[PDB]
């Protein structure tokens, strides 16, 4: 069998991604930051529904606690197939407004998150031979940028580069990387909302259900070929 | 059930979607412009593997024909569910020496095409009130331009233009409207010499060929139900091209 | 001295484009389709400010007339430097309402224009050795696609893919062949009701349309010697609509 | 009487982009990290050539520094029309040999200087009234990203997130918010092996590196007043990479 790790599958995408995942037959790594609660409810559905996974927990800020829970994972269980880097944060405010925190909060857990998740699966991937998958989760307003969001928008449109690069790195060793940028889903200010509303031609939000049946896709044999790519789900903003 | 035209199914990526789609379940016009045995061809696969279709034909430049044959068959069997644009052509040279019926023949089969075929199936689409699916093919080439096709450039950007711009009218619709760009896939379109092969492979980082069938997977996704929220999208299956 | 043939420059975005170059030191190609009296005004204002041009005439969806005009210019007065391939129009309607006409006008007209006007240019061109510069217009709706012009969309989006390959065929040649999309600019083009103008503008970050003079001041950078390195792109002037 | 602040501006492309500014007329901040001498060397061919700037110093990555200097500047001397936020490095390694190092700097000094430089600029800017112009450097590889330089493509990519979302909330205040993305320009920052330049053109439709002064071009066209209706753009200056 393959595993997959998936960041944030103690709720919303995480947790429908950790659900579809399992479904098509992989062996999911359901991580948590501090909800393990919902994590443990993830893994029983999967469970439920006849398929396999484990809880895994740290913090995708922390390089420290990546690397060793990551190196003692794959010590233990073996090298991932797929790593679904989906853990995120947002602290919106018009960038005069915008403090430190704000700023340092969203580009360490967001984009630094790609190094430090990711780093350590890179060389057991390859050395296990079996190819594999990597897909990150940036945003609409990764792509496009958005107002309240200039922190935001940086982390998610910094993912969309280091998912770009490193694809081309990992190509011969048919590992794909791609990257899903979803647009609004049901998972802020009810000013932002309307304004993001006005833009999207199908008239709703979309469904935690409908991200994961993209990464499924991604995830799945048949789609070997695509790597370096944004794919967009987000009702036609774009 | 829900039929979906396919056009150019006798050969290649429409061949491969014609089979992927019918394994979902869809029921395929397997369309086909002269090669008839090829479009059969297809339609016994098809048969064979335990799903259903039927042959139809029209050149796709020929305004008149596309329109009465798809308001005969939606008279006769109903509305398409979906319908992938996919038939094609090139006729490559060097923009100076490129002749008006290397132009014209490419503008009018592949971009012309959108009109002609998927004008008559859309108010049909939307009074049978299932939703629907609208699938075209581009090109790496459509995205990023290519020396020696200023022509098919123009008509597979020309397809993205037209699909984005429908996906805004028909999304309220539940009609999704999307486009696949492929990269370099191995099929007879493609006759390359070994010198020009591997200069192409030097710009794919995978450093090999798409399979139609790789093709078909991804418009097996986007003609799928879960894919309702992919709209105005143009997705590229290219190894890595950009 | 070097000359820049502008397209649609009786009015509009042409007109505006010709003035700049003008007063940058081009000699200006004015060309008009049927207002000859906007043509003679537009040379007229670029003589009264000190700078050269001359008026010449052709309809850009006429492949024939294009090649006898343009191959009498260049045997009469030399290769053109710059081509600015300005001239277009509009014919809206929702896809399934679309006329023939509708589709075909703009097609033949926005797209086919390329081919047209621009083939016959460019070994000219090339034989004089000076460099070049190629300036196509697309627009906003042609990089996003737009509700109600799936037609001006498609043609639009395909001068932007035969502006990119193009770039590559003609880089080596020291020819840019660059696109400029703009968003909403005042001119006759735009004809609308206050209720789609306030719609409109709440798209637009600036909250204005852009003027035709915005549009030729990016022409001006492109044209410019400081801008050899830039080719193959498309560049929107738009307010912050993407 | 306005200025702008131009960073990284002791070589290369900011000291290009300095000089053309103060010839535009601007009155230039020039600023630099450690290369107080390259600073001064940039100042006086400004003087020389009958423009005015002054030194400025801050590391970029010091987000109290950069906010004590810029105030103090500020405070002395009045907002900045201008904000070039040029500065930045690279630490190339393939990802999985990248020290906590390599993706810190990159990350640190190329896109939290984002914040560091230009969020103190922002009020004065609006409190002055005179509108304005912010320009960000990235890159192609920030783009399309780059083999050996996951570290730099995100940060890069980075940039044009921020420029864009910034572009957005000053609008309405009349500054754009615009990115330059060059390709590979012949500066110190580039040190390449003659077998990786080869390749590295192979790439480049031009086959040649750009020059600094191509960027400060784009720039000076990026900050005249004619260029107010460009904002939210990233424009990329590469040779038709892409
Ligand atoms: N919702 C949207 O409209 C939308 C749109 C575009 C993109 N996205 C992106 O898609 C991803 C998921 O969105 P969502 O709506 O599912 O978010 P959500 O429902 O708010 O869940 C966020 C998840 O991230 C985890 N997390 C927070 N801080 C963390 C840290 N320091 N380390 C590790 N994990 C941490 C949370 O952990 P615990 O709760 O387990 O502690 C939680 O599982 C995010 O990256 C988001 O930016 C969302
Ligand atoms: N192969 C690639 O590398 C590649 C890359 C990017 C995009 N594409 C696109 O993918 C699509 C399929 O290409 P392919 O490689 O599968 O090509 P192919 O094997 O040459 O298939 C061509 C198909 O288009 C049909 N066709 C051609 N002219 C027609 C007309 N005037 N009216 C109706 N149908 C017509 C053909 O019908 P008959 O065989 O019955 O004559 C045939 O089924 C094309 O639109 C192409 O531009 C291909
Ligand atoms: N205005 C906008 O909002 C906007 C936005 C995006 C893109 N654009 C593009 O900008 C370009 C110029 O626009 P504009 O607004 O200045 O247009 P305009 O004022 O409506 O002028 C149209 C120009 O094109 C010429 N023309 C029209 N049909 C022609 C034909 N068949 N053959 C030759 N010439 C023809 C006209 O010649 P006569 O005067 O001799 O008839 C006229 O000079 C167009 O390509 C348009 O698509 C405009
Ligand atoms: N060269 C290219 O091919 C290329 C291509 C695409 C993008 N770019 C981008 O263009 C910009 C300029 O590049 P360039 O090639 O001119 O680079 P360069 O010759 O390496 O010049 C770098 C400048 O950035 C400054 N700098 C570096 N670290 C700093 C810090 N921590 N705080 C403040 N200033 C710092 C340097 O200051 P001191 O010298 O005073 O220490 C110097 O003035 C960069 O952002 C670069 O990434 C370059």
């Amino acid at each position: 069998s393959r595993s997959v790790l998936v960041t944030g599958a103690s709720k919303g995408i995480g947790r429908a991604i950790a659900r579809q995942l399992a479904a098509d037959g992989f062996n999911i790594g359901v991580h948590y930051h501090r909800d393990a609660a919902g994590a443990q409810e993830t893994l029983n559905a999967i469970v439920a529904n006849g398929g396999n996974g484990r809880l895994l927990s740290f913090d995708v800020a922390n390089r420290e606690q990546c690397r060793e829970v990551l190196e003692h994972e794959i010590a233990q269980h073996g090298a991932w197939y797929g790593v679904v880097s989906n853990a995120g944060i947002a602290r919106d405010a018009a960038f005069p407004a915008l403090s430190n925190d704000d700023w340092d909060a969203v580009i360490h857990t967001n984009l630094d998150s790609f190094y430090n998740v990711i780093q350590p699966c890179i060389m057991p991937m390859i050395g296990a031979r079996q190819g594999g998958r990597i897909i990150t989760l940036s945003s609409v307003s990764g792509v496009m940028g958005n107002r309240g969001q200039v922190n935001y928008s940086a982390a998610k449109a910094g993912i969309i580069g280091a998912t770009k690069a490193l694809a081309i790195e990992l190509a011969k060793r048919k590992i794909t990387v791609n990257c899903i940028a979803p647009g609004l889903i049901d998972t802020m200010e009810e000013s932002a909302l309307k304004e993001a509303m006005s833009m999207i031609p199908m008239k709703r939000m979309g469904q935690a259900e409908e991200v994961a049946g993209l990464a499924s896709y991604l995830m799945s044999d048949i789609a070997g070929y695509v790597t370096r790519q944004v794919i967009s789900i987000n009702g036609g903003m774009l």
